[PDB]
C-alpha cells in the first residue's frame, strides 16, 4: 500500500539521479576537449560517473521488484547486493575525484572533501546492506518493531548526508564558470535533494509499519 508507493517513488528518484550524473559526465568530457589542463583526469572522472549511473539504475530495478513482491527475503538480499555494488562504484568515483583534485589550486580542498564524503557514503551503504541481509532472514511478521525503526533512522541519516553533499555541490557550482558545468552541478544537487526526500518518505512508511 503505502510501502509499495514509497519504494517506487524512491526508485524513480534514483533513476532521475542517474540521468543528472550522465549530464555531468558530458559536461566534464566537453571540459576535457583541450581548453584547460588535466584532460585525462577529467575523462576518467566522467567514465566513473557513467558507471555510477548504471549501478543506480540496477538498484532502482531491485527496489521495483521488492515493491511488487514469501519471496520477500530473496528480494531483500538482491537489494543488499545492489547496494554493495553501488558502494564499490562510489569508492571508485572518490578515487578518480582525488586524482583530479591533485591538479587544482584553491579548489583542491573542496574537491578532496567531496571525495571523502563519497567514501563515507559508501561505508554507510555497506552497513545498510548488512542490516538488510539480517532482516531478510526474519519472517516479515516476526520482525521486531525496533528492527524497522532502526532501519528508518538509518535512512533518515542517509538523507541528511545527501543533503549535505547537495549543499557542497551547490557551493562548488557558485565557484564555477566551464560551459554548462554550473548547470549540471546545480541539477545534480537538486536530484540529490529529491532523493533525500524520497528516503524520508520511505522512513515514514517503515515507522508506520513498525506501529502495526
Amino acid at each position: 500500500s503505502h510501502m509499495m508507493g514509497s519504494l517506487e517513488e524512491l526508485a524513480q528518484s534514483l533513476e532521475e539521479l542517474a540521468k543528472s550524473l550522465k549530464k555531468l559526465a558530458w559536461s566534464l568530457k566537453k571540459l576535457a576537449q583541450g581548453a584547460q589542463p588535466l584532460e585525462m583526469s577529467l575523462e576518467e572522472l566522467a567514465q566513473s560517473l557513467e558507471e555510477l549511473a548504471k549501478s543506480l539504475k540496477k538498484l532502482a530495478w531491485s527496489l521495483k521488484k521488492l515493491a511488487q513482491t514469501k519471496k520477500q527475503g530473496d528480494s531483500l538480499e538482491e537489494l543488499a547486493q545492489s547496494l554493495e555494488e553501488l558502494a564499490k562504484s562510489l569508492k571508485k568515483l572518490a578515487w578518480s575525484l582525488k586524482k583530479l583534485a591533485q591538479q587544482y589550486g584553491d579548489k583542491r580542498t573542496s574537491l578532496e572533501e567531496l571525495a571523502q564524503s563519497l567514501e563515507e557514503l559508501a561505508k554507510s551503504l555497506k552497513k545498510l546492506a548488512w542490516s538488510l541481509k539480517k532482516l531478510a532472514q526474519v519472517a516479515p511478521t516476526q520482525r521486531h518493531r525496533y528492527s524497522l525503526e532502526e532501519l528508518a533512522q538509518s535512512l533518515e541519516e542517509l538523507a541528511k548526508s545527501l543533503k549535505k553533499l547537495a549543499w557542497s555541490l551547490k557551493k562548488l557550482a557558485q565557484g564555477t564558470n566551464d560551459s554548462d558545468l554550473k548547470s549540471s552541478l546545480e541539477e545534480l544537487a537538486q536530484s540529490l535533494e529529491e532523493l533525500a526526500k524520497s528516503l524520508k518518505k520511505l522512513a515514514w512508511s517503515l515507522k508506520k509499519l513498525a506501529q502495526g
